[PDB]
Formats: C-alpha cells, structure tokens, sequence
C-alpha cells in the first residue's frame, strides 16, 4: 500500500490497483471525504468529487499531473456538498458529470449546477479498458443516492450510503429516509456477491461487513 499527497496536505491520494486509487479531502466541523480516482487507457474519471471548488481544481490538477492524462468524466453519486461541491469546476474544465436524472434535480435545488442526469436504475459504463456499473438501490442516505461497481476487481462505493467501521453514528439524516435505508442496503447485498472491498464516503476502507455494519445502525 502506498500514500502520497499534494505539497499543501488538503489533498491525499491511496492505491488499490494499478488503476484504482482513493482521494481524501477534509471540511472542519475536521471531517475527511472519500472518492475514487480511476486510471483507464483512455482518461481518468472521478468518482465524487469534493467539498468545494476549491479543493476539486486542486485534486484534479495533482492527478492529472501525476498520472499523465486527463481527467475525462467524474461520477456523482449524490447531490449533497461532499459529494459534487465542485461540479461548478468540472463543468468549466469540459469533464463530464454523470448522474441520475433525480441527483441532477436535487442539485439545482440545493444551489449547486447541474450535472448530466444521465443514469438509470443500473448504467453500465465502459472508459478504455475499465468496466464501471452504476447502481440505484432506492433511498437511504438521501433519496437520490447510488453506488458504484467495478466488475474487474469486484469494488463496491459506497459512499454515504455506507458507514464506515468507525462511524458510530448515522451522521447527518435531514435527507435521509431511515427505513428504506435498509432495504436498499439489502438490494446491493443482493445484488453484488463476492465483493472484494468496499469505499465509504467517511472512514476507512473495508469489506461486506460495512454493509452488516450499517444496517447494525439503523435498527
Ligand atoms: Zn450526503
Ligand atoms: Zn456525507
């Protein structure tokens, strides 16, 4: 395993294959946020990006730097600050912004700008030689929010729909809907066997049993 971030400390960066990475930003309130970098033949694409503008440019412009191509798509799971704060700097820089056609709405709303709202209940999405499923579950975190499934190195995301091993909380649920929250988490058990790890939004990385785990805080 290998860490390496940039030259201010904001943003950090976690290897999990030779095309799947981690990137870490943090929002004192000091609360880390989690997404994906995935390094294909034909790009880089984000899964998520961060708490602001301000911290997207400055992840962005490390990896891209870093891995030598450009950032090509980003996918946004849903519209809550963590997750797309700096959809306003993908939209600039020509990247596209993936979604369901509810988080798109629900990020107008909140302030933000919208991203395509182009996925379905189950999207399968192909950059280069990287296989990636998009996948609506129904309502938890918030009514709009989806995981993400990397078929080649069987990894779930999460994010806020999954609590980390260190989340004794449930967090923020102002939008959440806390009994569908479960069923949800069952449909993605269901629907993914097998799984190799899995991404939480806040906390560390672990496996099927952050699924367990979750659903421990919601009884
Ligand atoms: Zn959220
Ligand atoms: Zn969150």
């Amino acid at each position: 395993k290998t860490v390496i971030k940039n030259e201010t400390g904001t943003i950090s960066i976690s290897q999990l294959n030779k095309n799947v990475w981690v990137h870490t930003e943090l929002g004192s309130f000091a609360v880390p946020s989690s997404g994906l970098v995935l390094n294909t033949s034909k790009g880089l694409v984000l899964v998520d990006s961060s708490w602001d503008d301000k911290l997207t440019k400055e992840l962005i412009e490390m990896v891209e730097k870093k891995f030598q191509k450009r950032v090509t798509d980003a996918i946004i799971t849903h519209a809550h600050a963590d997750r797309i704060g700096g959809i306003k700097t993908l939209k600039e820089r020509g990247i596209k912004a993936h979604s369901t056609a509810l988080t798109a709405e629900l990020a107008k709303k909140n302030g933000y700008e919208e991203p395509l709202g182009d996925l379905q209940t189950v999207t399968n999405l192909k950059f280069g030689n990287m296989k990636v499923e998009t996948f609506y579950p129904g309502k938890g975190h918030t009514e709009d929010n989806i995981v993400v499934w990397l078929p080649q190195y069987n990894i779930l995301v999460g994010g806020c729909l999954v609590k980390s091993t260190s989340a004794k909380d449930l967090g923020n649920v102002a939008d959440a809907y806390v009994n569908e929250w479960s069923t949800s988490i069952e449909n993605v058990s269901k629907r993914y066997r097998n799984i190799n790890a899995v991404v939480p939004s806040h906390g560390e990385v672990g496996d099927k049993g952050l699924l367990l785990h979750t659903l421990d805080l919601l009884k």
